[PDB]
């Protein structure tokens, strides 16, 4: 089956994002410009125990976002198989650096295709300049007091001054 | 809305069930898919340009949205020639990921309105090496289970 029209695809861009980082901002500016709708999905992942509250990191993913006209964010708490139909999605975005995990991405995409054959799996590639930061350093960084305002967004940084002292 | 222009930048010596698969995602998700058929002959491909192209047409004839067309020049300028905004690159569990990230970053420099994007082909067909293709069918080999049939005719014409 096929159309003419546009393609009005509905991308998904799952993540823990504790904290959403700077990484994470330009990989959603991009998908922003390509694409009609982006869904930030956050992921409770109680099994990692995050830092911040999944409420709290929905509210800080979203006033990071909230300039772009195309994205709204999401928590939950379900499979991302399942998540990912409720919210109409039929694209995962996932970021890609030369850092990446390359071995997990790919049982993750495998796997999620099995459980969901389709919805496509879809890389971006962040900005050289981001693409080295890490979430779990900046915990750690900020943890230990020190300027992590270059590797995230300010609201975030203040986020985590607050969360340690 | 606008109709938006991707291209699918390759050597495609010969086009693969492996590309033939990742040509059909890209389909059902974007309004218009080129196939761009590089020269590349420092390469020095089996086939001639216009023969790969002709086969990746052959191809891919049967879907909607699929053009395939040849090209010497830079590719950063022939995206611009083309009115694309994305480049497709298929992303599996061997690729060359220290290439694909020069790849995209020097062209980020050279088109920074072009984005890179990968797609994962599936798993059953992620392994095919268009190499790997043509050194079996030199040798005789039964190549029908990594290309399309019209594919598998050119080689065994050629050998
Ligand atoms: C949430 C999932 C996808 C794990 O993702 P992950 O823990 O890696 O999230 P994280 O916050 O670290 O990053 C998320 C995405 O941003 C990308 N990106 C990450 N870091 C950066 C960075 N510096 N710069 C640019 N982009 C980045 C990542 O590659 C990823 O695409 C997975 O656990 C999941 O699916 N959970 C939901 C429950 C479920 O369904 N579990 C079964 C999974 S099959
Ligand atoms: C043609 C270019 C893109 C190189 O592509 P490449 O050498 O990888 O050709 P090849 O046919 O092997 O594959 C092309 C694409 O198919 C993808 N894909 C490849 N093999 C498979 C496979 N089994 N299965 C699924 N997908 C695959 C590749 O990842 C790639 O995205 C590059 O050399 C180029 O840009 N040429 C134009 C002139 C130019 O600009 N040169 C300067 C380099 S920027
Ligand atoms: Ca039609
Ligand atoms: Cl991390
Ligand atoms: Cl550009
Ligand atoms: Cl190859």
């Amino acid at each position: 089956a096929h159309h003419h029209h546009h393609h009005m695809n509905r991308v998904l861009y799952p993540g823990t994002f504790d904290p959403i980082t700077k990484g994470h901002g330009d990989l959603i500016e991009r998908a922003s410009r390509l694409f009609d709708h982006v869904i930030i999905a956050v992921a409770a992942s109680p099994k990692k125990n995050p830092l911040f509250s999944l409420e709290q990191r929905v509210a800080l993913a979203q006033e990071v976002t909230k300039h772009l006209p195309n994205v709204e964010v999401v928590g939950f708490s379900t499979l991302l198989a399942h998540f990912v139909k409720e919210q109409k999605a039929n694209v995962f975005l996932r970021g890609l650096r030369a850092v990446s995990d390359f071995e997990y991405e790919f049982q993750l995409a495998n796997m999620n295709r099995q459980l969901a054959p389709d919805v496509e799996s879809m890389f971006l590639t962040p900005s050289e300049k981001y693409s080295f930061i890490s979430s779990t350093l900046v915990r750690e960084i900020a943890a230990l007091g020190g300027d992590i305002s270059k590797f995230v967004h300010p609201a975030v940084a203040d986020a985590l001054a607050e969360r340690f002292k």
